[PDB]
């Protein structure tokens, strides 16, 4: 505010260098009728839920943690009032704040939940107040005054009078909202909270807990007498009343609550879409940061809607980039989504769960089809990828390179998928080629590019040979743990590298690492 008031509160140059506070009531919303804390200044609470602003009606009170260079800032309505203006007087502002106050020996005063908080000034038509006096049930939080307020009180006291707060992770760590709202609590911008919370692990979070606050971080899955982050707590709890801005994005994030009544998919997109960016211009960046990349676990409806909503598109960069290729013979697949996305809700979380496949997923192409590493696979992914799999097996044809007839894939591009992996029939010419070639056969080897097991190659001698060809189910790695070492052969016009007693045969790739497509000549 007045720049000579503030500095005599705080070491402060500037009134930027002031940290707003974070004010809650609980207490019920008229437009939702949930009771719910509600963010507020002295006279105006919001409903996290609901979004609507309201006026406080008495009820149990709270600071939150107290940060450094603490201010409650709050529109001045005379500042803002066309006769009295920015320039008034300290007891004009009183007279018009429409805020009562106590006369006590320094001046007015307004306590809230356990603070005395006192009027600097006002500053761009924004009242500032300071608390004067601050309670502390330790690691700065000064506890909730009410009515029934020590059942809550007695537990935020056994975490936080410890002089090194304990968080303990119960189970295995996942970033849920509580543990988001505590890496908030450490970030002066939501936009360097976004880079901070990318890739998260039990590891840094521990580190970063660790080095910013007087916290001590355990992973013991048995619960101890202090902070337990387990799953399903609300951030809209006194112990999470952190006052940064990320924290006070990522409470409101999680607690908006949108109604999916018969909306489909896309539509509670377009509405989760302008309910975030109201909240913050980083929200859709920083849900996106945190589903994409740190594998979010919520049931937010917003948050679901925001990331579900378009799918198709999402699953197709996922298509184009596991095939290499156009995806649009598939089709099918894309109107199936569209499909489910228009049914609303029911496919919410199905839709949900499919994209953390795409995302995190873990499968192989065997065959020309997807086949996933885990059966722990949800029932709504299960039947994704047997959608998949059917628009594949439409595009399944049949390629016949000389000697052999193979499992083609016809997907605007002809791939081979006899075995594990997609392969294409890339042939480079003799001419240049690091290995010698006798040149008796004619240049019309043939390789296949595609995944490729480490070789070594015993000696460059070329060796020609002919007969009849055998397409082999069989993996690699089934008959070669360890690398394959060989020497290779043509038949027919392709590089099948080989060893002698083993009656396989693998093909060559270019760089002439070895390939999965395995072939054996006709009688063995
Ligand atoms: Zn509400
Ligand atoms: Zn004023």
């Amino acid at each position: 505010g007045f720049m000579g008031r503030i500095r005599s509160v705080y070491p402060v140059a500037s009134p930027q260098e002031c940290n707003n506070m974070h004010l809650s009531t609980l207490m019920k919303c008229n437009h939702c009728d949930e009771v719910s804390w509600q963010t507020c200044d002295f006279l105006k609470a919001t409903c996290e839920h609901c979004g609507t602003e309201n006026l406080v009606i008495e009820g149990p009170t709270t600071c939150g943690y107290l940060p450094t260079n603490a201010v409650v800032k709050m529109p001045c309505p005379a500042c803002q009032d066309p006769e009295i203006g920015p320039e008034h007087s300290v007891a004009d502002y009183h007279n018009h704040s429409n805020i009562e106050t106590r006369l006590r020996k320094g001046g007015r005063t307004r306590c809230f939940g356990g603070c005395v908080f006192a009027y600097v000034g006002c500053y761009n038509k924004r009242a500032y107040w300071v608390p004067r006096a601050s309670a502390d049930i330790g690691s700065g939080h000064t506890g909730i005054t009410g009515d029934n307020v020590e059942t809550l009180n007695e537990d935020l006291l056994e975490i936080l009078s410890r002089e090194r707060v304990n968080i303990n992770i119960v189970g295995d760590f996942h970033l849920n909202e509580e543990v988001a709202i505590i890496l908030a609590s450490f970030s002066a911008s939501t936009s360097a909270f976004i880079d901070t919370i990318k890739s998260l692990d039990y590891k840094s979070f521990k580190t970063i807990v660790e080095s910013c606050g007087n916290y001590k971080v355990t992973k013991g899955k048995p619960v101890k007498g202090a902070w337990n982050i387990g799953q399903q707590r609300s951030v809209l709890t006194p112990l999470c009343g952190f006052p940064s801005q990320a924290a006070g994005v990522i409470r409101s994030i999680f607690a908006r609550t949108l109604d999916a009544a018969n909306h489909s998919i896309p539509d509670l997109q377009r509405a989760a879409v302008t309910i975030l960016d109201g909240i913050s211009e980083q929200s859709l960046r920083l849900v996106d940061a945190m589903v994409y990349t740190s594998d979010l676990l919520t049931n937010s409806v917003i948050i679901m809607a925001y990331v579900t909503g378009g799918l198709v598109q999402q699953t197709s960069q996922w298509l184009s980039n596991l095939l290499g290729t156009t995806v649009e013979k598939l089709r099918p697949i894309f109107e199936w989504i569209e499909a489910k996305l228009s049914a609303g809700v029911e496919f919410l979380k199905d839709a949900w769960e499919i994209l953390k496949f795409l995302i995190t997923g873990v499968f192989d192409i065997v065959k020309g089809q997807i086949q996933v590493a885990s059966d722990n696979i949800k029932d709504c992914v299960k039947c994704f990828i047997d959608v998949v799999n059917k628009a594949l097996e439409m595009c399944i044809d049949q390629v016949t390179i000389a000697g052999a007839k193979l499992r083609s894939l016809n997907l605007g591009e002809v791939f081979i998928a006899q075995s594990k992996g997609l392969y294409r029939q890339c042939i480079r010419g003799k001419e240049q080629l690091q290995l010698l070639m006798p040149l008796k056969a004619p240049k019309e080897v043939t390789f296949l590019e595609g995944d490729s097991h480490d070789t070594v190659l015993t000696s460059e001698e070329v060796v020609l040979k002919n007969g009849e060809l055998e397409a082999l189910e069989t993996p690699v790695d089934s008959f070669t743990n360890g690398a394959i070492v060989g020497t290779p052969v043509c038949v027919n016009g392709l590089m099948l590298l080989e060893i002698k007693d083993k009656e396989q045969y693998c093909a060559l790739s270019p760089g002439l690492l070895a390939t999965n497509n395995v072939f054996r000549l006709k009688g063995g």
